[PDB]
């Protein structure tokens, strides 16, 4: 069984704008303490790990964990009908062939209410992510877009290079390259635009730009990603939620890979 | 003979938009109480009728029915010159080769006046509306939009159900389906956002989501839209304008038709 | 050796805005008394003539001619990272491959320092400007703007005709045709929108519509643009900065060169 309702459908339809994307499909479920996801690109590079937790909710009751996957273009045009005020419902049953998404006007004039067809995905969960990564960061979300944007007209991968004090951006292409170097520094006037950065070895990833610019589509949810890299590993790009999180993990180049 | 001038050209920059879009061509044609047009589109199951009365110019003069056709994206392009306050005059003789449309700023400095080639068609003009149609309807314009451009993203074909105080859209495709429903009601808080339903025998059509997004161009034209939906005939969906109007007489889908 | 930088990254990203699109490539060089470039398409009948004074450089210093040419698009791509406010600082070397810009911000954070390969032109300027142009007039930019776009939608080739207080713009193509006529005046109120006018001897020149589309993308560096004709020379159209300016040649049609 499933129902649960945002308070604004903006929530919903601005998480699944995230990776509504980057991945084909996405394979939704249900647990007692709220709403987990997870998808991969058929690339084989990319994983979207999303959670909302019930604090986020309304209402909610997950009584038996029901597990539905969907494609996501077709969860987007549904999700167009947003309203992005007016009460969002996602309700399932049991075993179910389709979610209703259920909108409703603040009175009882309006109900859009909407049926997705879900998809048939034969689950397989991945728990790659690890105890300790080599470096973390985190920034403003839109410093560290400027820099992805910036970086993929040159090339198309940016090289994130990690060492003790400097956090540095270089993408090196045809046209020519550039570099965005940045520091560790506090700001008590506002701290959520301070660079957080602990290195417990330094770091020298690269990635491919193609997908960077995808991972900053979340930053529309929040004022700072947070980015941590492992040598042996996928790094691990994340936004957070009023309650949960959506995270990007993606491999790092070998050569290939991006 | 023709001579007429809007104080606005926004007015009639306004009204063409509403369907340039969903026909080819359109005869004009002018008569001692103001001008009217038509157009039927080449897949002949959308009709355009159009009046502006002369209670709309500050001038008007049409001393010897002319009619005149013409294409109406050129008519489009002609009209982006629109300047939306300062006055456009349409100025066509006798027996026209082409209209001229003549824009002219505030003072003496601009003269903006461009001819248009007019068309050639065997003018037969359809009156298709009639005396009763099963049912009625009127609602807010934007609220009808919002409901056909969120329904076409479902299916091509969108179903309009009145029965009994209920009136429901639905559209049921591939990804899925969705309806929207509401019901007949007051507010004397806004009158112009209540919605108003008479229905002699209950009805049930289905037409194309094409079309239907072309009819609701007309929004940006009026505050309220009224449908009126019969059983034997295409739907008359209307746009009201100070002093005329603007219809689309859509044919209902057999299976084809949309 | 060359080392300038602007105060506000805009102007400089404004500039190059202005011409990249009509041409290929542009070769700069730096004087004592500040930068100039230039720049001819493919199409050989359009030229770029640009000069930014060392009057519009927070810091300056070009001891020794440095000529760099490079491709503009990817000039544009990097100036992408404008951060219109955030200090632009053109680099190059005595005899450079390639020309770095850098952008700071406020502080030290962001080290924005792009690196872009130059190109290779066998450098051969024109100096076809000349002392007497049969006309001359100027006008509001964007009063030019609109009568360059709206008489391109019946015609590729707008035809400039000046005759004895009278500057004619006349568009004449298949759809139709229609014509801009304007007058000298004056208007103390804001005497930056008179339209300054003297004519040596008529003139009418017809002009590419797309070439004259180009040219108007210089209208977000002025208020005014000035337009020279000449009977037995390419036209003159410019516009002013803050020290310097901003000039294109373009070749009157003979019934080919637009």
């Amino acid at each position: 069984m499933l129902e649960a309702k945002f308070e604004e459908a903006s929530l919903f339809k601005r998480i699944i704008d995230g990776f509504k994307d980057c991945v084909q499909l996405v394979n939704f479920q249900c647990k007692e303490d709220g709403i987990i996801a997870q998808a991969v690109d058929d690339s084989r590079v990319l994983l979207v790990s999303l959670e909302i937790g019930v604090e986020a909710f309304q209402e909610y009751r997950c009584d038996h964990p029901v597990t539905l996957g969907m494609d996501l273009t077709s969860l987007s045009k549904i999700l167009r009908c947003g309203n992005n005020t007016d009460t969002l419902t996602l309700i399932a049953d049991n075993t179910p062939d389709s979610i209703i998404l259920l909108f409703e006007d603040t009175k009882k004039d309006r109900i859009a209410e909407y049926s997705l067809k879900l998809m048939d995905i034969d689950a397989d969960f991945l728990k790659i992510e690890e105890l300790q990564y080599d470096s973390t960061l985190s920034l403003p979300s839109s410093e560290f877009s400027k820099i992805v944007r910036d970086l993929s007209q040159l090339s198309d991968s940016i090289n994130i290079m990690i060492t003790k004090e400097t956090i540095k951006f270089v993408a090196d292409g045809d046209i020519g390259s550039g570099s965005v170097i940045i520091k560790p520094f506090v700001d008590m006037e506002h701290p959520e635009t301070s660079i957080k950065l602990e290195m417990d070895q330094p770091v020298d990833l690269t990635f491919g730009a193609k997908y960077l610019l995808d991972i900053i589509k979340g930053s529309s949810l929040s004022d700072r990603v947070g980015i941590r890299l492992s040598s042996e590993a996928p790094a691990l790009f994340q936004f957070d939620l009023k309650s949960g999180f959506l995270q990007f993990f993606l491999a790092p180049k070998f050569n290939d890979e991006e």
